[PDB]
């Protein structure tokens, strides 16, 4: 029922690095270490974006369609 926004390229990255920066930053929050990632991703390894992208992309892509397909109907239910 009603799909819920999968990863965003940066989401993969976020997960992978949180505990590394946090690793040395056991004083930050998932609001600051998050801000760090928030930026590092832009200015990450541009060739590392590629894998992250193909994954988040595939998942969100499905979503937008199945969502569009779960909205198109429900109420008019006459095509």
């Amino acid at each position: 029922n009603a799909p819920k926004r999968p990863p965003s390229a940066f989401f993969l990255f976020c997960s992978e690095y949180r505990p590394k920066i946090k690793g040395e930053h056991p004083g930050l929050s998932i609001g600051d270490v998050a801000k760090k990632l928030g930026e590092m991703w832009n200015n990450t390894a541009a060739d590392d974006k590629q894998p992250y992208e193909k994954k988040a992309a595939k998942l969100k892509e499905k979503y937008e369609k199945d969502i569009a397909a779960y909205r198109a109907k429900g109420k008019p239910d006459a095509a």
